[PDB]
């Protein structure tokens, strides 16, 4: 069983579904994704920024515990530092930073052994372009928490890893040395790997999925 | 002229004073530091988490603008992720993350050309030990903002750089390959370098000052 | 139809990468440098399980030897799709105690050897190709006595990034897998948070994935398969 | 009383590091590898300004040549306190277009040469010593054609970190300075946020500081002096 907060988020839920995960989709479309997942032979609102507890109980109710979580839930306004309102700011923090922290806090306590946790960052943390400051600053915090979390979860056979996709007219396709555009499927594949059996030994890492932009 | 938010913070103010900076010390002892600075031939409360504006006007008042800022102001409780209250959390964020952001927001607008900005991180961002999660997560955000800020300040001949000291009984002295303990003077020296003429070309960097622990 | 060269593939991690690539369906060229026995064992096993493999002796620090390897594989099976640089050596010496032969050796095998295959691959690898370099987690850990090994492997990582950009326009990815230690014992078993010893197959996992369909978008990357240690 | 060896110190950055160290008060050994003229110029200038310098030819890829250098300096002035590894070369080739001589050369000079002085320094550097390796910002940038240069320099960075730990107990720091490009022109002048071209003296600044009193606590570090470019 896998909870999936937060396109990319859809792809992820679907893929895990295909893989064999009962996916507790999470919004704050959702039906749509759930319908396809069931139509396809596969098998909950909450603002990640309290609710987070109900969300976990929700599923331990239905399926009897959680084995995987994927913190896709995030928002990305784009302001320079000089022109960033306290409102723009605390929101970006609340959603991305606190949200993750919140679910990580719960996952910290609930998750079954053999588990997998996979946060969603951004190759902008590395690229640190103008106006991605706040966004990058926020996701940066997530990366650090991914690292610390993984050692903090010692002895409970759980892994914590992040995934920083890149962008996902044509010049943006030619940005990657691969000279095409990232698909939400590309990222889902990455996530699928960590949550898969081939990702069992990868732990406390930031996997950039960007087709070679950095 | 240099503003210095936030031991280490004292050392910094003093050193810049010695160097020749009118230092607008900032608390939320301060006199003490100011007295010594004047006693020594050298020459403002605000919670960095609005106040930040008064603080800048305060000095543009007295001395007619600001040339340097040093975001030492920070707090460091130490909780694992599982055991971290919403109160512990948002505070660590507010002080470290928002505080810096706040002063950076102001510095973004005010600072004279030829300026220097120097945020205070922590080699724990790299070491990511248990319970430094939130602290590291917070300072991480600062590092990213340091990077983005520096490119965002293009054309205004200002530099943005951070400084991540390490710790500053005897086993902690023997932690560094140098086998002694960090002094608040050590860190001040680093900061002094960036704000000095020898730091004019260093820009958008995280200088770890830890005696070789990482 | 798909063909992979695996360098240093006679034992442990390399053997496991070879077995897994074969299992994925790659015809696997098992490259070794010394006695051929172990490598034959790996080939046999791949065969007994319904895969295709060929063994090929060649010392990777040797530019000509390396060219033969690629040619032998194109001869036999019509081209190369995947390259895996596992060959390496890891004598441990502090910098102060490193003799010239030791320094030169670590460099030749680890850096020049991988460079040799990298250069060849850039010329011959089929479009849609995947290249996985083996690094080490010591590039981050950086413990005493690992300085020469890590310097070489750090160089490999740099080449990994730059090559992926140089290969623009050919749909070839280039990544590396940085393994931690694989197979006081409890202490080393519990070294990682997962508190178990990592395995040849764990690493074969990340490789299989980078070469796989679930990796297509990953390149220019160092992927550490160490189990949470750094 | 304090003595610094500066390697590759006849021009540009190396000259500026030499002049500055002299100005700080170090007796500076100006190490060059080719014709001695420029290096003599640097020595003269240091002299005319009230400093002490000595020039010393030696090719750093040569372990023996390197040992002579350190011995010449201990002979003359009684020991070594500071080592600065500026010698290097930077031919640009894509990996696919790198000949063996080019590869081997970049490695010998940049990696082996710096290793040679590193090994020597570990044996002879006086306590309280400072060692600064010159890297490059390309270790991060990693542009096409810079793959061999960056691999070598990445290796230097790895050695920098590991050596600082290996030198535990002797109060010797080890760091590196990674310069960006120093001296379409407006485009390159405006390459950095500061939007001016960086200078030999800018780099001499970060070096002077790492060797200085305001650096004592810094080690195991790569310090990029590129002007905000990465």
């Amino acid at each position: 069983v896998a909870i999936v907060t937060g396109g990319i988020g859809a792809a992820i839920a679907a893929r895990l579904a295909s893989d064999g995960f009962t996916v507790v989709i999470n919004y704050a479309a959702a039906e749509e994704v759930a319908g396809k997942i069931e139509a396809a032979g596969g098998k909950a609102q909450a603002d990640v920024s309290a609710a987070v507890r109900r969300l976990f109980a929700t599923a331990e109710e239905a399926f009897g515990g959680v084995d995987v979580l994927v913190n896709n839930a995030g928002i990305m306004p784009l302001t320079t530092i000089a022109e960033t309102g306290d409102a723009v700011f605390d929101r970006v923090i609340a959603v991305n930073l606190k949200g993750t922290f919140n679910t990580l806090r719960e996952a910290a306590q609930r998750l079954r052994v053999g588990g997998r946790i996979i946060n969603m960052s951004t190759s902008q943390v590395g690229l640190l372009h103008p106006s991605y400051g706040i966004y990058a600053a926020a996701k940066a915090g997530v990366e650090a928490m991914t690292h610390v979390l993984s050692k903090e979860l010692r002895g409970r056979d759980i892994t914590v890893n992040a995934v920083a996709p890149g962008p996902t007219r044509d010049r943006f396709a030619k940005l990657a040395p691969l000279e095409r555009l990232g698909t939400p499927q590309d990222i889902a594949g990455a996530v699928a790997f960590l949550a898969g059996p081939d990702g069992a030994w990868v732990n406390g890492q930031v996997l950039r999925a960007n087709g070679g932009i950095i």
